[PDB]
């Protein structure tokens, strides 16, 4: 099973799913090595190889931070990377549906965790599922995250930012050149990621020279416009300086600051990364990506607002609990080893976690546009209240401003609201259907009747798995075969979304309405 690409020989392996077979080519490189003086620059192309490499393992993950918080807890280890890190780490991955197809459409997987963390090789980004199932070839790539993907000082070659992002960008180059030879069709390409990588798609809607890369482009808990996604000029350039001060890196010639940086152990610059920023919160995005005039030519809610971005469909959607799972990684009261019922100081404590550098006025407006309770005895209200607040802030509300302003230019565009909480989910029920946790279900891993989901999860990876083919296929994330009810399309007056559930599949309008018009009209005046 050999195949040949633009750069050389690769060989694959053959892997059995569901009594049939999906074809595996697990990391195949797709840039020169980041490595050396190439440290911090945007990726250089590959050079011609005259053997036949073995895509059969997953390659490298690239340098990061790990989540240490949990140590042994599969709920927060399920996300840790899961091969060696190091800087050679720009590889891919291809699955193709055994037989080889002959113009398969190709979904593009880029992975979140906040620009900071993340692989490729995780097991819920398996897409030997999709491959078998519904016949599509899946990408997913590694892009370097972090300083070392992201460190920007704006206009030097040396480090001008957004470097992970131009990762992925020649890794959809890659597919464009290479797929076809896959039996995949670069003219059918939709992208889809989540978190980060869901910002990331986003953020290549708007970028030019990704237009031609991609066809669609699926959108998963995240938006560049988040708060967290874009990073500015202003604080990139003094989150660099940190970085220098704290490796003793600090130089004049901005030039030899990156040299000094470019000669200090990968380590060294994790351990620095988490103190450029003097406050940080669970979702600081340390270094990420910046205004940097090669890959973004402009103020991303500005490209947003006047209609620059790349004409095409998207499917969009957040999860009903998205911000609990950050509750535990700080804010007072919580934990997930008991039910975390938070008093009003409790919670109040918790808006300077999340809003550090927020003014007193600010964090009183959340507080007064949250607890308007409907019964003030309900001891839960507090716990509850600061999870939606960091989740309507973060991701919710973003998300929806992302797709009425899309949707106003003409393209249809797609909401759902994912609501069922993971039978294995590990984290407490307090929790909720917590951020990332529709991933499993987007991939079809509760396909497997071995891994104890129960029937009716099965059945809702059965229809989102048919549902999200049919829009990278089609446009159209429609299931129309079993009786489902139709999907359809989010129209900026009457802002209609699809809930994904196990049991009563249904439409409703104008998700989070009030909530959203605090975040997105009033508290950025703040
Ligand atoms: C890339 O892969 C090929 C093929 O092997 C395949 O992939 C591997 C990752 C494994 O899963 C294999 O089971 C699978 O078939 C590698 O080719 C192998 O190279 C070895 C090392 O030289 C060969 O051994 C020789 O064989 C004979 C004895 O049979 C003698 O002439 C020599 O003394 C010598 O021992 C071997 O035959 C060959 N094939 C197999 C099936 O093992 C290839 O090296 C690999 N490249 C890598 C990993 O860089
Ligand atoms: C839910 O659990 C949280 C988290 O506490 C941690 O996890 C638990 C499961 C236990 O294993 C704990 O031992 C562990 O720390 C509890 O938050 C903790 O509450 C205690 C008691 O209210 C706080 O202790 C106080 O701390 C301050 C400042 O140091 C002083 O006033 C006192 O000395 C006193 O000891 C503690 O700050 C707090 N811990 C953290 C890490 O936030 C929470 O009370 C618990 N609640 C419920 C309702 O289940
Ligand atoms: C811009 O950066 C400076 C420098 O940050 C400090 O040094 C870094 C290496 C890192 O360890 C940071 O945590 C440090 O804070 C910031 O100046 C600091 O400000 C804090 C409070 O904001 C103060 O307690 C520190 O003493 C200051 N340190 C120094 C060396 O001046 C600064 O806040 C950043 N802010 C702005 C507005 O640009
Ligand atoms: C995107 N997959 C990875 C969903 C799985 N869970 C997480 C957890 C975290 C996390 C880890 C450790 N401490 C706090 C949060 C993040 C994350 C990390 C850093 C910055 C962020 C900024 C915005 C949003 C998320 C993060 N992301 N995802
Ligand atoms: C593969 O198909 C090409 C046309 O692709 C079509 O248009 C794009 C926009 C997608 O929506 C896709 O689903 C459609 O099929 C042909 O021009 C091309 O020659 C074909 N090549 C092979 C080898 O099949
Ligand atoms: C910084 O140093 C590099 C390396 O010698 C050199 O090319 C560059 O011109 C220098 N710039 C300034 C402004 O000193
Ligand atoms: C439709 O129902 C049949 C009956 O078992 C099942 O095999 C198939 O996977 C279902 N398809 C979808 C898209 O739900």
């Amino acid at each position: 099973i050999i195949i040949a690409t633009k750069n050389g020989k690769v060989r694959g392996m053959q892997l059995t799913v569901f009594g049939g077979t999906v074809t595996a080519f697990l990391g195949i490189p797709y840039a020169q090595p980041p490595l050396g003086r190439l440290r911090f620059k945007k990726p250089q192309s590959l050079t011609k190889w005259s053997d036949i490499w073995n895509a059969t393992k997953y390659a490298n993950s690239c340098c990061q931070n790990i989540d240490q918080s949990f140590p042994g807890f599969h709920g927060s280890e399920m996300w840790n990377p899961n091969t060696d890190l190091s800087e050679d780490c720009l590889y891919l991955n291809v699955w193709i549906p055994a037989p080889k197809p002959k113009n398969a459409t190709v979904l593009i997987w880029i992975y979140g965790g906040g620009f900071q963390t993340g692989t490729s090789s995780l097991h819920v980004y398996d897409g030997k599922f999709l491959a078998r199932v519904e016949r599509v070839i899946v990408v997913s790539m590694n892009y370097r995250v972090g300083a070392l993907g992201f460190l920007a000082l704006p206009g030097n070659p040396e480090a001008p930012g957004n470097m992970g992002l131009f990762d992925q960008q020649l890794a959809l180059q890659w597919v464009q050149k290479n797929i076809a030879a896959f039996g995949g069709n670069p003219k059918s390409v939709t992208l889809f990621g989540e978190s980060a990588g869901a910002a990331s798609v986003s953020l290549h809607l708007l970028s030019p020279g990704s237009h031609s890369l991609f066809t669609r482009a699926i959108l998963q808990s995240g938006s560049f416009n988040a708060p967290w996604a874009v990073t500015s000029l202003y604080e990139a350039r003094n989150r660099t300086l940190n970085l220098a001060k704290l490796t003793g890196c600090s130089r004049e010639n901005e030039t030899e600051i990156i040299k000094c940086l470019r000669n200090k152990d990968p380590q060294e610059i994790l351990l620095n990364e988490a103190f450029v920023v003097p406050y940080g919160t669970p979702l600081s995005v340390n270094f990420g990506p910046t205004v940097d005039g090669d890959f973004l030519t402009d103020m991303p809610d500005i490209l947003l607002e006047l209609g620059q971005f790349k004409k095409t469909q998207i499917l969009v959607g957040v999860n009903k609990d998205e911000g609990t799972a950050f509750l535990v990684y700080g804010a007072p009261g919580f934990s997930k080893d008991n039910n975390s019922i938070i008093t009003r100081k409790e919670f109040q404590e918790g808006l300077k976690i999340f809003f550090p550098g927020v003014s007193e006025f600010g964090k009183e407006s959340i507080l007064f546009h949250y607890t308007d309770w409907v019964d003030d005895q309900r001891p839960e209200n507090y716990r509850e209240a600061l999870g939606d607040v960091v989740g309507d802030y973060n991701f919710i509300c973003p998300a929806l401003e992302f797709t009425k302003k899309f949707s106003e230019w003409g393209n249809n565009a797609f909401f759902y609201y994912f609501e069922h909480r993971s039978s294995k989910l590990p984290w407490p029920e307090w929790m909720g259907v917590m951020h990332g946790y529709e991933i499993e279900f987007v991939f079809g891993l509760p396909l497997e009747r071995r891994d104890q989901y129960t029937k009716a999860e099965e059945i809702l990876s059965r229809s989102i798995v048919k549902r999200w083919a049919n829009f990278a296929k089609y446009g159209n994330p429609q299931e129309t075969q079993n009786q489902s009810t139709s999907w359809p399309v989010f129209k900026s007056t009457e802002q209609k979304y699809l809930t994904l559930n196990t049991e009563s599949t249904r439409i409703m309008t104008k998700l989070r309405a009030q909530q959203c018009r605090f975040w997105t009209s009033f508290f950025p005046k703040v």
